């Protein structure tokens, strides 16, 4: 069974004996050199349409915390930018750090945030999830980086819910959540091919990851930081430092949707 994890002994430098695809050509995250990035005029207007998003449930999956939308119909969708068709939102999560110097996945200039939001979406040509993460085209993930300042408002009633799901396998009700209040002003980002940054570590993800930050307080991020890795009546282990370090670029080039 699956016994991965973040620790010394089951972290990103052990995945790739269960996943060889760790060491692949399209994984992520990566670092974003945002001298070499080339502005892309080919890149369509990038849509974010989360007006009808229904979410369901926040779930501790042992790694993360997952807040789950229904994804039955078109109701929160990602289109445009680098996207070819229609890809609609499954769930959000975070990686997030021990200390405010560290937690993103994505580098912007070896810069680490405190945290990135990954709002998850699958390819609707593919039908399900299950399929999707089959195809190089199946994913479209939109990361968003966290920094340390002023409270996000959008983000409290994620942070006041935390306490009901402590420990690997809690969940609870978390409906009408609008994740629109989860996004900067800007939709500037840059773009590139790659990969889930968890097992299976699946090449299947074009990241579109946008360039301005939101402001979070450190009341709030303090709390993601409450959270455990372990079960319910088990040695408390602290869910701190989820997140995979930058990947080899290799044979990709990252586009900038701004000039
Ligand atoms: N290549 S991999 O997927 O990263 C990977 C890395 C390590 C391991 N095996 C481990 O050492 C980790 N493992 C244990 O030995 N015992 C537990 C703790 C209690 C439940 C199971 C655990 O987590 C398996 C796969
Ligand atoms: N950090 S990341 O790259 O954004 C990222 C995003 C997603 C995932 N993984 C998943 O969503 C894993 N997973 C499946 O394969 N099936 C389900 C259960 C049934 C449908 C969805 C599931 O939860 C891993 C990393
Ligand atoms: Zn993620």
């Amino acid at each position: 069974s699956h016994h991965w994890g973040y620790g010394k002994h089951n972290g990103p430098e052990h995945w790739h004996k269960d996943f060889p695809i760790a060491k692949g050509e399209r994984q992520s995250p990566v670092d974003i050199d945002t001298h070499t990035a080339k502005y892309d005029p080919s890149l369509k207007p990038l849509s974010v349409s989360y007006d009808q998003a229904t979410s369901l449930r926040i779930l501790n999956n042992g790694h993360a915390f997952n807040v789950e939308f229904d994804d039955s119909q078109d109701k929160a969708v990602l289109k445009g930018g680098p996207l070819d068709g229609t890809y609609r939102l499954i769930q959000f999560h975070f990686h997030w750090g021990s200390l405010d110097g560290q937690g993103s996945e994505h580098t912007v200039d070896k810069k680490k945030y405190a945290a990135e939001l990954h709002l998850v979406h699958w390819n609707t040509k593919y039908g399900d999830f299950g399929k999707a993460v089959q195809q190089p085209d199946g994913l479209a993930v939109l990361g968003i980086f966290l920094k340390v300042g002023s409270a996000k408002p959008g983000l409290q009633k994620v942070v006041d819910v935390l306490d009901s799901i402590k420990t690997k396998g809690k969940s609870a009700d978390f409906t009408n959540f609008d994740p629109r209040g989860l996004l900067p002003e800007s939709l500037d980002y840059w773009t590139y091919p790659g990969s889930l940054t968890t097992p299976p570590l699946l090449e299947c993800v074009t990241w579109i990851v946008l360039k301005e930050p939101i402001s979070v307080s450190s009341e709030q991020v303090l709390k993601f930081r409450k959270l455990n890795f372990n079960g319910e009546g088990e040695p408390e282990e602290l869910m701190v430092d989820n997140w995979r370090p930058a990947q080899p670029l290799k044979n990709r080039q990252i586009k900038a949707s701004f000039k």
